[PDB]
C-alpha cells in the first residue's frame, strides 16, 4: 500500500516570511508547476493505483511538487535550502526508480533544467 504523505505542517514550529521563500512558490514551483511534463510530479506517486508494487520498498524518502507547495502555502520551510532540498529529491527518486530513455525520466530532467534555470535567479537572504 501506499505510506501516509509526507508532513505539510509542523506545529509550533516557528514561521517566517522571506523573499527567498516567496521567490520559492511564486516563480520557482508556479513555474514547473505549469510546464507541460508538470504533471507526474504533482502529487505522491499512487503505488496502488499505477501498480507499482516495488516503490516504496525502493523509495524510502519520497517527495512530490504537491507536498512541496503545501509546504511553501503553509510556511512549513524556515530556510530556502529545506526546499531546495525536497526538488532534488524529487528528482533524484526519479532517477533511483526508473531507467535510461523512460519517459518519465526525459520529463523530470526537463524539469530539472528549468528548476536550475529558475533558482539561478534565488533572490539572496
Ligand atoms: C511512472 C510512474 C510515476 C509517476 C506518474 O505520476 N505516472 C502517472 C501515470 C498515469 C497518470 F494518469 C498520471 S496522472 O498525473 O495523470 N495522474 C496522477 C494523479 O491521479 C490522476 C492521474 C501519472 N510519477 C512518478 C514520479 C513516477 C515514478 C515511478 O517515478
Amino acid at each position: 500500500m501506499n505510506p501516509p504523505p509526507p508532513e505539510t505542517s509542523n506545529p509550533n514550529k516557528p514561521k517566517r516570511q522571506t523573499n527567498q521563500l516567496q521567490y520559492l512558490l511564486r516563480v520557482v514551483l508556479k513555474t514547473l508547476w505549469k510546464h507541460q511534463f508538470a504533471w507526474p510530479f504533482q502529487q505522491p506517486v499512487d503505488a496502488v493505483k499505477l501498480n507499482l508494487p516495488d516503490y516504496y520498498k525502493i523509495i524510502k524518502t519520497p517527495m512530490d511538487m504537491g507536498t512541496i507547495k503545501k509546504r511553501l502555502e503553509n510556511n512549513y520551510y524556515w530556510n530556502a535550502q529545506e526546499c531546495i532540498q525536497d526538488f532534488n529529491t524529487m528528482f533524484t527518486n526519479c532517477y533511483i526508480y526508473n531507467k535510461p530513455g523512460d519517459d518519465i525520466v526525459l520529463m523530470a530532467e526537463a524539469l530539472e533544467k528549468l528548476f536550475l534555470q529558475k533558482i539561478n535567479e534565488l533572490p539572496t537572504e
